[PDB]
C-alpha cells in the first residue's frame, strides 16, 4: 500500500465529442491493463477548449461523458480522475473533474475554483469567466494509498488551494490542465515544482496533447513532481500515456528529513480554510 | 521611483569577525559607488556558520557589526540590509537580519523566525536550535520605490512568510541565506522562483561565496527572481557583487497580465496573521 501506478492520458482532443469519449475510453482501459491504480485524463478532454465551445459541448452530471467514464473506472477497477468536462446545472456553466472509483461511484466533483482570465498582450488573451462560472468548494478522495486533493489548471497558480490540501492529509494533488506556449515555458513546471515541494507531497499535471490548429494550443508535457521538487517523468507534446509508480514511503522520508510541516509557526500564521 | 539599483555582495567569509567587518563595509561603499540604492549583504556574514560559534561571535544589537554597519550606511547614503549575524539578547541568541537606513537609522531587525534543522542522511545534518532561539515577528522597511520584506534562508521554505508580506504590501523579497550542496542543486533557485511567481514579487537572495574547506559549505548563486518567476541574474560561487535595476512597472504589467492577487477567493481561504 506503499506504491501505487499512476498513469496520466495525454489525449489528442478533437471536435467531434463521441471520438474524443471513444478514444479516451480506450486509452483507460490499456493504462488499467498496464496495472495503473489511479488513472487522470486531461483537461477538458471530451470537447474543444474555449468559451464559444463550451455551452455547445456541456453537459449535466451524470450526462453522456460521465456514463462512459463510471462504466470503464468500474470495468478496470481503478480510480479515474475524469480529467474535465464543460458542465451545465441551473442555467450555470462550469469547469468540472469527476472522479469515479473502481466501483463506477463518483467519488468527487471538482468545479474549477479560479476561471482562466489572462491578457498577456501579442501572446494569448483568454477570459474563461465570460462562459463559465467558479466552483465553491476544495475537492479530495480516498484510495487505499492515500488521500489525493484536485484542483484544474489556472487553480494551480493558487498557492492556498495545495496548502489546504496538505493540511486535509493528501499526499497527491492531481491538476488536469492545458497551459499555453507562453505560460507553458515560463510557469508550468515551475508551479507543480513549487506545489510539490512545499507541501511536500507528489504533484501530476494532466495536459491534452498539442494541436497546433486547436484555437487554444496545449503546451502539453504532463508531468509528476516528487516532494523534494524533483521531475520523476515528463510527457513530450505527442499523445502518450504516462506513468509513473508513487513511492509514498519516499514522502514520509523526506518529510522527517526537511520537517517543514511540523515546523510551521502557527502562532505567527495560519492558511485557513471557510 | 519606478526602477531602483539593488546590489548582493557575495562575500567570502573568514574566521576573524573585523577582517569580515573590514571587507563587508569597504564592498558596501563600492556597491553604492556603482549606483546601488539598496544593498544587501549574507547570512551570517560577519563569522563562520555553525552552532558551535554562534555562541562565540555573538552580538548585541547595536553592538561592533552593527555599528559598522549603521556608519556605512549614512556615508554611503543607502539602505543597508545587513545580512545576518548571531545576536545576544537576554541570554537568548538569535539569527538575526538589521536593516539601516539612508542616514545610519535601524529600520527593521528579522530575528529568523524558521530555525535551520534538517538531517539528510549522509549529507548534511544541522540543528540551528542547538544553540538558536526562534524569531516571533514579520519584517519589512519601507524605501521611496518600495516595501520590501525579509527573511533568512531556511524562512524561505515557508510560503506563508511570503504571502504576509505580499498581503502587506511588498514589491521585494530578501532572503540572505546559504543553502549548501545539497539542498542549493535541489532547491534554491525552486524556491525563490515559487516565492516571486506566487506572490508577484521580486525575490533575491544573498549569499556567502563557497569556501570548500568551511564546515558549512555554501551553495552560492546569490539570485535575483522577477514577479514573472524568471531569473534575471545570478552569481557564480566566487566572491563578487551582484547588481540588478529592479522594474516596479514590469511587476505592475504582470499583475495586470495575469491577475492572481485579485483573484484570490477569500470566501474559500484566506492567509492570516498575528
Amino acid at each position: 500500500m506503499s506504491t501505487f501506478r499512476l498513469a496520466l492520458i495525454q489525449l489528442q482532443v478533437s471536435s467531434i465529442k463521441s471520438d474524443n469519449l471513444t478514444r479516451a475510453c480506450s486509452l483507460v482501459r490499456e493504462a488499467a491493463k498496464q496495472g495503473a491504480n489511479i488513472v487522470s485524463l486531461p483537461e477538458c478532454f471530451n470537447s474543444p477548449y474555449g468559451t464559444t465551445y463550451f455551452p455547445d459541448y456541456a453537459e449535466k452530471i451524470p450526462g453522456e461523458s460521465t456514463q462512459k467514464l463510471s462504466e470503464v473506472a468500474k470495468e478496470s477497477s481503478i480510480y479515474l480522475i475524469g480529467g474535465s468536462i464543460p458542465e451545465e446545472d441551473a442555467g450555470k456553466l462550469y469547469n468540472t473533474c469527476s472522479v469515479f472509483g473502481p466501483d463506477g461511484s463518483l467519488l468527487v466533483k471538482h468545479r474549477k475554483i479560479h476561471l482562466f482570465d489572462i491578457d498577456v498582450p501579442g501572446k494569448i488573451t483568454f477570459q474563461e469567466s465570460k462562459t463559465l462560472s467558479p466552483g465553491d468548494s476544495f475537492s479530495t478522495f480516498d484510495t487505499p494509498y492515500c488521500k489525493v486533493g484536485l484542483g484544474i489548471c489556472y487553480d494551480m497558480r493558487f498557492a492556498e488551494l495545495a496548502q489546504i490540501y496538505a493540511q486535509r492529509g493528501c499526499q497527491l494533488l492531481v491538476y488536469p490542465g492545458a497551459f499555453n506556449l507562453t505560460t507553458g515555458p515560463a510557469h508550468w513546471e515551475l508551479l507543480q515544482r513549487a506545489r510539490a515541494v512545499d507541501n511536500q507531497v507528489y504533484v501530476a499535471t494532466a495536459s491534452p496533447a498539442r494541436d497546433d490548429k486547436a484555437s487554444y494550443v496545449a503546451w502539453g508535457h504532463s508531468t509528476v513532481v516528487d516532494p523534494w521538487g524533483q521531475v520523476l517523468t515528463k510527457a513530450g507534446t505527442e499523445e502518450t500515456i504516462l506513468y509513473s509508480d508513487i513511492d509514498l514511503k519516499k514522502l514520509a522520508e523526506i518529510r522527517q528529513q526537511i520537517p517543514i510541516l511540523k515546523q510551521k509557526r502557527a502562532d505567527l500564521y495560519t492558511v485557513e480554510s471557510k
